[PDB]
């Protein structure tokens, strides 16, 4: 009979036609199968670089060191190299633009024992919070796999984490990324310098497609890769136009 | 001192390109600032038609009618003129689709007296429910201006409405139009058969603009132009690209 996961190899090609590696793994809430083109890359755990403001932000939110998603957090005066993390913040614009300073001085407020204590209850990857507690998931010893990322992305959607449901909805506004008549995308990017992910779901009116991928990216001029080839696997299996 | 208020009559060469008639009203919220081509027809009141399904999924869901956006409400077998009425619906897609009939349910499990004691809560409009539990506003007594209805969409922004901020929050993801990297529209579309509305917001990252548009509408072959008027209004101020 059929399987929880499928190989779909052909979605390569998509990969191929930049030169690039990686994988795609796609959920079909309504069938509760999913589809991969690399079982044991989708397998792979990484570090989650800024897809990790995703449990960082109900971490914030459910202890108040976020009160809402229009809070402000302002610069620090400190110009970095990216433009658009030298100027004010809130939730939304945080993590539209992937700012990781203001994340770093949520984490420093959650502490680590609070963060670890979170990470355990969201089952999150290997829990490991080694490192410091403002960097680990850039550079510290947090490891999480593209299904894991799918497994966590549906406590979410259906409000099962063990955060509060406000926390949960606002996180969800705030991963916000395009819609129109078509479709809703609700996501995250990550770039840790080695891989690129973007992980995330696809809301159509009567299913929801999670997703979670990831690539090689040894320079950021391939950024752009990590929603163009998620975006022609969605169109082949006819997800989105 | 400067205006709170202020008539720009430019606006008008985008109604008279479709040989049409109405207005828009929009408000900066940062400036605290709003402006219409038409000040007196901003504050006529008119049938809200199915803007209402707004205040109704409030109330609906704080009440407990609705449980989530994702309780199905099935199609009751007949078929009706608009197609996609005729499938199984939840809040996101009854909103989306203007499906009447089940905002009718809605208002008859309300009921007249918590229908008139919320939209008094609400301070919406003329807070009159006269007319059928399940219509009238779209044919019985009720009535509300442009400029009502942008202090009404204000307070559901902020979560300040008299019930909820769960059912404030349901309620505005369900009103979720369109979004990409420059904005984001939460809005909801209105027809009576002699006026056509569109009311909602314009979230940027450092700005929302709030509008509400009403228009004559003789004809359904001109629905689209509620939105198209109102998006050439918002690209000549520069809110959108
Ligand atoms: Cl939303």
């Amino acid at each position: 009979g059929p399987k929880e996961w499928q190989e779909n190899k052909s979605w390569n090609a998509h990969f191929t036609e930049h030169k690039s590696q990686g994988v795609v793994v796609l959920w079909n809430e309504n069938k509760q199968q999913g589809f991969t083109n690399n079982l044991k890359r989708a397998n792979q755990a990484f570090l989650p670089a800024s897809t990790f403001k995703i449990p960082n932000s109900l971490i914030a939110l459910d202890l108040g060191v976020v009160k809402d998603e229009h809070q402000v957090f302002k610069w620090d005066g400190q110009t970095r190299d990216i433009a658009t993390w030298n100027r004010d913040h809130n939730l939304i614009t945080a993590m539209k633009y992937s700012v990781v300073p203001v994340y770093q001085e949520f984490a420093r407020q959650i502490g680590e024992a609070r963060m670890s204590k979170m990470l355990h209850a969201f089952d999150y990857g290997n829990e490991d919070i080694s490192g410091n507690v403002d960097s680990f998931w850039l550079d510290g010893g947090i490891r999480i796999s593209a299904t894991e990322q799918i497994s966590f992305l549906r406590k979410l959607y259906h409000n099962k984490l063990h955060v509060s449901e406000r926390s949960q909805r606002i996180v969800k506004q705030a991963m916000l990324t395009e819609a129109n008549g078509d479709y809703i995308i609700r996501a995250k990017t990550g770039y840790d310098t080695k891989i690129g992910w973007w992980v995330g779901w696809v809301e159509l009116d009567d299913n929801v497609w999670f997703f979670a991928m990831n690539m090689d990216m040894p320079t950021s001029d391939g950024l752009g890769l990590r929603q163009a080839i998620t975006k022609e696997v969605l169109k082949q299996e006819k997800i989105i136009p």
